[PDB]
């Protein structure tokens, strides 16, 4: 009733082809191999973990757990003065604040082994199996359309984290960041059921059918017999006779037809001129050519030799430098150039996260609050670095100052 | 019921032979070596055996060993402060600073001898052979799939293990290398076992089969009858007909299919063309062609000369500055160069190991934990630079710095 | 060099060096390994990887003398 077949044609399947460079190939499409890159996803997870735990720190339970360590040392500070039989303000002082910088970067420490813990639970789901990002980027890639499959149920990244959590001594340790986990872990239970929920259809086992009287879509599965759902980005066009995708392949595939097709007559050209002189037979490392066979009654008046060959180096160059740019603008690649010129590191922009990672955990993912995204200079940076760089800014070193500054003023002022 | 073969078709075996320059080689080519360096893999044994030996120390007991060292050697405060009989506390402060600055390298130099001492025993074994990583990274190349053959039994790993640390008589002298010996010893064990558990499946005897009607993989030995795992990183894809591999050498493989191709033509159009003279007989350093076999009732007509020579120059270095492209943007490598443009070094960037040493850990050799990967400046830098700076930022300098400053105002108030 | 004998095995994968004229038997030792490819084995050391130009090149330079020679004459 209307509807129409879309994706099993082998229209998209030479599109798949020519990805893979079945036909053709230049050191310009190279740059698509970062642009399937799963470092800002990772980048993502890591800094939204870090955010979810950090925030769950309360001040009280901290300031309990600098107490019972001081109680347990017995660094009383009257009772270190009294024992040191001096005024001097400026010894205290440095005994003081070197004591709490030690208890602040061991709660560094073992924060940051539990987050990375964490992470590493979270990390393999993410780029391989259920909702797989290269795959995303390559539908996106290939026709603008992201296929989805979705079912509730229970995943290995949920048994990871069962297994993970509960055994994890630093719960019996530190009683802060058991709390931590304690008070956030249903929201963490709920991104791994979300994990495990999202499935990203196969490209070569899933069919799409499209409606153009109504405009909607229908994907299947042939062989599970399940129904899923349709997710565009940018939408395609209707002309009534022919389905015309707007991909950067779609837009470029008409240049590799005409190159290929040059290359592949250029070499046909080739092969026939490897002969070195020719003859010719007509009525009154050799190649004999016989007119005999269509005399009739006629005669040879003239004859011509003109040995040409096809060049076509200018047309891959330019071919190249065409994937580049296209590849280059249309996901916002960011690319760092030096002095000299020379080419030094490809990285993620802000606009390319913020147009194609964050709508994929948005809608592909059906994940809740990401918090505030990453910076494109975090992505370059290392886990180090965004540790350190979130814990500076958040809530925890506010509560830490908030210790320190009494801490420290009551003894000296005493 | 629905499977094939994968492995044994000569396309794979075409492939591994065009690693090896079996068919047509480029400087291009020559950046895969440095691809198969086992310094990264080394780096971050290094750098997890530095902090699981470091996180086993134990405050009490390095106090206990600095007092019973200073009981020793009679460096009481209070009796050398009655011997000195004056009233520079700088004396007494630089004293107590340079003998325990001396303790603290010697310390230092124990934990270093005895931490090379554990990372040679682990260093052959690792890298080459049982889960060797450059046949990790060419399977990777090659396909795209990491064969794995499983079985638990001891190995001689442990054995070296064995016969290191019990005939180490570092453990009789210093309490604290025992203790944090005896309490690491449980995980070094189960690393040596793990290292020992995993073999990767060689190149010439292993089959792999695949079945697209349900998606799932077979490997197994066809000698010793053992049944395996199959892990991909990035998956392939069927066509019906065949199944079109997305490694970077089935990308790069029409164009050197074409470079090869057009080498043997001009090869064999130039070994034509060493004669001088050429005549040819008919019907009424030399080279006589008799159309005479042939001319029957048949009159020539004319005559013609086209030496023709293929050059091959540009596609050589096309061919060159692709797979040097392809296999630094492939594998996230980086290069180093000076302001001429000309390189000096060629470096393991933080994304390669970030997304192939990890990987390769965690699921081809299934370690428990590796800590917090390295960055990319470490695997530049030397062991002792390494072991230097993980031991700065960990918890035995604020040990060592918590002593030495109690110990400084203990004696500067005697 | 020119005097051990090497053999190997391709069914199970095991080497066997011995010296022929003093009878003693030795240790192989192997970096990188080679490959088995049925009827031929092929090494992966650089030489091996640099032979198919160097042949190709060699080939080239005596094929060019040869046709220098000939040249020689003037009519």
């Amino acid at each position: 009733d209307g509807w129409v077949k879309v994706h099993p044609t082998p229209g998209t399947m030479l599109f798949r082809e020519i990805l893979h460079g079945q036909l053709g190939y230049t050191e310009g499409q190279g740059v698509y191999n970062v642009v399937r890159s799963s470092e800002a996803t990772t980048r993502q997870l890591q800094a939204a973990i870090f955010h979810a735990l950090l925030n769950a720190t309360t001040y009280r339970d901290l300031e309990a757990d600098w107490l019972g360590h001081v109680a347990a040392r017995g660094l009383q500070p009257q009772r270190l003065v009294r024992r040191y039989r001096n005024a001097r303000e400026a010894d205290i002082a440095g005994v003081a604040e070197r004591v709490f910088d030690t208890w602040r970067n061991t709660l560094r420490t073992t924060l940051l082994d539990f987050a990375h813990g964490l992470v590493a639970c979270f990390a393999p789901g993410g780029p391989s199996g259920p909702s797989s990002f290269p795959k995303y980027i390559d539908w996106l890639t290939c026709l603008g359309l992201v296929p989805i499959l979705r079912k509730r149920q229970e995943g290995g990244v949920t048994q990871g984290l069962r297994a993970f959590l509960k055994q994890h001594p630093l719960t019996r340790q530190l009683a802060t960041v058991a709390e931590a986990a304690e008070r956030a872990g249903p929201g963490f239970f709920e991104l791994a059921l979300a994990f495990d929920s999202t499935r990203v259809a196969d490209y070569d086992r899933v069919y799409i059918y499209y409606n153009h009287r109504r405009g909607d879509w229908l994907v299947r599965d042939p062989i599970s017999g399940q129904r899923g759902e349709c997710l565009v980005l940018w939408p395609p066009l209707w002309t009534g006779d022919r389905l015309v995708f707007d991909s950067p392949v779609q837009r470029l595939f008409p240049e590799i037809v005409a190159c290929h097709s040059l290359r592949e007559h250029a070499h046909v050209c080739r092969l026939r001129n490897t002969a070195s002189v020719k003859v010719l037979l007509g009525r009154k490392y050799d190649i004999i050519d016989v007119s005999k066979s269509m005399d009739d009654d006629t005669y040879v008046a003239n004859s011509f030799q003109h040995p040409y060959i096809p060049s076509y180096a200018q047309d891959l160059e330019r071919l190249s430098r065409l994937w580049e740019h296209e590849l280059v603008r249309c996901f916002k690649i960011l690319c760092h150039r030096n002095n000299q010129g020379q080419e030094t590191s490809i990285s993620y922009s802000s606009g390319a996260i913020a147009a194609f990672v964050a709508p994929y955990f948005e809608s592909v993912l059906r994940a809740p609050r990401v918090g505030a995204p990453i910076t494109g200079s975090d992505v370059i940076l290392g886990e180090e670095e965004l540790w350190d760089a979130v814990f500076k800014k958040t809530r925890l070193q506010t509560y830490l100052t908030d210790i320190a500054a009494l801490f420290v003023a009551d003894v000296q002022h005493a």
